[PDB]
């Protein structure tokens, strides 16, 4: 059976990728940052699957994956690079440089040790590489519509102005470095590159250890009734669809060299609260109602059109109601 390497296999998205791979009986090697984490994955979370791990402690080290492909370079046909460096005042030193090292490094390892073996590389990017936050608020401007061809317009310099733009810029330049390496090495290496650009990722955890894997959801379910409502707005996507897209991206020829925008629709804090309160009557004594029916995302956000991605992937995404229901019902069951 074909071996698939998944970096950062303990992560929220990555565990769903490994789960869905093992559901299809792939042989999987995951990278983990410690032996303890790897043993937990192999002996507990993914017991029953053909799962092994390699220890890769620092994603920001550009040589971090050299040993993986020196030892396994004849076997790994598929690379799903979902890991990113840990997320300061020095945005350049602590975010931007680690990001470009953290994405291009594994591609260098493949070129050095497995150039004619790896067939497909899928890299987890972000909607942050499609648009800076500064450009996300041109409401109803169809000329501003963000698509898979859109790139974050901040520069290496201008994104260092604040930590939000800096983080978003780190995602932009990580993905750009992948493409620039790829286009400069397409003769030196066999693999074909594809990209996944998730928006805000919600959804249930693969394995439960009111603490969801989404900081947006966590903020909402920890709100007091009197509390100031935080400002959240953007696109949502269920982690299970994000993972499914990673797998289809290496299996189907039409997904080669695509940037696949994993985006199921728009939300604001108010639309999330409306759905949570509607789906969870049990929580109505705890969380605020806000002002139901207000905060229409179409009136807040630059339009987003990922019709191309949806047609290429060919399956309908989990909607926000089911996403939040599965996320929060898992959380409540875990409070037993």
């Amino acid at each position: 059976m074909t071996t698939v390497f998944v970096s950062g296999a303990t992560g929220f998205i990555a565990q769903h990728v490994v789960r869905q791979l093992l559901d299809q009986n792939y042989k999987v090697i995951g990278s983990v940052r410690s032996a303890e984490k790897g043993d937990h994955l192999k002996n507990v979370i993914f017991k029953g699957g053909d799962f092994n791990y390699e220890i890769v402690k620092d994603i920001s080290d550009p040589t971090a994956f050299d040993h993986v492909f020196e030892k396994h370079g004849k076997d790994i046909k598929v690379v799903l690079h979902t890991a990113s460096p840990f997320h300061t005042t020095d945005i350049e030193k602590d975010l931007l440089i680690p990001a470009v090292n953290g994405t291009k490094g594994i591609l260098e390892s493949i070129k050095k040790y497995a150039a004619q073996t790896v067939e497909r590389v899928v890299v987890t990017s972000s909607f942050a590489a499609n648009t800076s936050t500064v450009d996300m608020f041109y409401a109803k401007d169809s000329s501003k519509t963000i698509t898979e061809e859109s790139w974050n317009q901040d520069t290496w310099e201008s994104c260092q102005s604040d930590p939000i733009r800096g983080y978003c810029g780190s995602k932009k330049f990580a993905e750009k470095a992948a493409w620039d390496f790829y286009n400069a090495n397409k003769d030196s290496v066999k693999f074909k590159l594809s990209i996944i650009n998730p928006v805000y990722v919600f959804g249930p955890q693969n394995y439960v250890e009111l603490n969801t894997s989404s900081e947006v959801i966590n903020s909402l379910v920890h709100l007091k009734k009197d509390d100031p409502l935080p400002e959240f707005a953007g696109g949502h996507i269920d982690v299970r669809d994000v993972a499914k897209a990673h797998i289809l991206a290496f299996q189907k020829d039409e997904l080669i060299e695509q940037r696949l925008m994993l985006h199921a629709g728009l939300f604001t804090t108010q639309t999330l609260l409306d759905i949570i309160n509607e789906q969870f009557p049990e929580l109505k004594g705890k969380i605020p109602a806000g002002k139901p029916g207000t905060g229409n995302p179409d009136d807040a956000l630059t339009p987003v059109d990922n019709s191309k991605t949806k047609k290429l992937l060919g399956f309908e995404f989990i909607d926000l109601k089911k996403d939040l229901y599965d996320t929060i019902s898992q959380i409540l069951e875990a409070e037993k």
